């Protein structure tokens, strides 16, 4: 078991076996508790992984195959265990390691391919907001996710929107998060101007995991005193009628949500 | 003075000021010794000049002169950074040289990506001179020597000097030369590069080059096994009088005498 494990790790380093031995790795991500330590470790494992990411670059003249999108997600896939586990997840952070992934977030090309590429490493960022800890939010804060995750949130795939939906809920319900956002009506405004965008969209294809989390930015958001004074009077109007009524009969959380917030917006 | 020096810093934040923050602190990095600590312990800082590099990688060959420029600015920044003893250990821990591999890996030879590697270079260069054990590391685990031997083999007369230099200084450490020496591929890659060098050295001379490529040989010999191996391989060149008259004036000469001298006994 934990042989062939190293002999795959070892692997990864030379292109001749690095193929094979990442969808062999990424299938086993599970059933290895410690595999993140062991990547961190081992030399120049993360390189590699790093290689196979740089290496789709060029095919950003959007041209990006399927198979590409695989291998590559393959190791993004391994980046995301590093990212989450309780040992390496503060050096990967500290390495700066998301910002390889953000070429691919800047990308909008809609084939298949790319659409899996983008919810792939969005992934990577769900993982580390999933853990909860402030040097996460000040990395996000200070590299310019908040464009990225506002423009798929505005355009992408109902699974990508979810998760940068999720990404920007995390950096709201931290209160640096929330006063970065709110420092200038510029920014406040920008995420504002998406999220109702966004309940205009979802009051014609509904989608209830978006939904709860776009309520939740909002609720969020009003907690600020003066997001809560803006959103007073540009608040969706689907967000105070019964347009949602029925969809939300399931979702007793996010029901009770935009009550919280339509009468947080009256105090 | 001091307050427009942390204005420009804290304009690097944001795309609308961050241009021009880089051009001015560029340009005052060496006047102002403590410019390194004030980079990193400012908030988001560090993450802007990583954001600069990132940003140029689809471009990487589309590059202009002007966006190679200002990467470039964001690099002198960075090497600040490396070169300060209270920073560079945080800065190898922040894994920046990794970002700069992607612009080593370039091979178009336009001004833009000429500039852009020699600036990039710098960067391990000013890393490399503390001759610090977690430095050699670092540059061992992420691939540094794959860069080197591409950049020796095809790059320009100073690029080819620095990426040499920076071998030289791998080498140097105990470590780097185990490591070098630890299979037969990696040596005969490193020993096929520096032929080469040795080759194109004796058709156009460069002694700052040629110090290089012979401290590398030196060291090599230090290895029991690199010496039976660099007996029979070494240029003939290293030999006899190929290099007498750029070498007429001493640190040289004696490095290849003693070279010679370590492969008999």
């Amino acid at each position: 078991d934990r042989e062939k494990i190293y002999q795959w790790i070892n692997e990864l380093s030379s292109p001749e076996t690095r193929e094979n031995a990442l969808l062999e790795l990424s299938k086993k991500r599970e059933s290895v508790p410690d595999l993140a330590p062991m990547l961190w470790h081992s030399f120049g494992t993360i390189a590699a992984l790093l290689q196979e990411i740089v290496n789709i670059y060029p095919s950003i003249p959007p041209t990006l195959t399927a198979h590409q999108s695989n291998r590559v997600c393959n190791a993004l896939a391994l980046l995301q265990c590093v990212a989450s586990h309780p040992e390496t997840r503060s050096a990967f952070l500290a390495a700066h390691i998301p910002l390889f992934l953000y070429p691919f977030l800047h990308t909008v090309s809609k084939t298949r391919p790319f659409e899996y590429l983008r919810l792939t490493s969005l992934g990577v960022i769900g993982a580390l907001v999933k853990t909860d800890e402030q040097e996460v939010i000040n990395f996000l804060l200070t590299t310019e996710i908040i464009p990225l995750c506002l423009r798929i949130m505005e355009s992408g795939s109902e699974l990508s929107k979810t998760v940068a939906t999720f990404i920007l809920q995390k950096i709201l319900l931290d209160d640096t998060g929330l006063a970065y956002i709110c420092q200038t009506y510029e920014r406040f405004s920008h995420v504002a101007m998406i999220l109702g965008k966004m309940v205009l969209q979802l009051s014609k294809e509904p989608s209830a995991r978006l939904l709860k989390h776009v309520v939740r930015c909002y609720l969020r958001l009003s907690d600020n005193p003066r997001a809560r004074e803006a959103l007073r009077q540009c608040l969706p109007d689907q967000l105070k009628d019964t347009t949602f009524a029925q969809v939300l009969k399931d979702d007793t959380t996010t029901k009770r949500w935009l009550a919280q917030l339509v009468k947080n917006l009256q105090e």
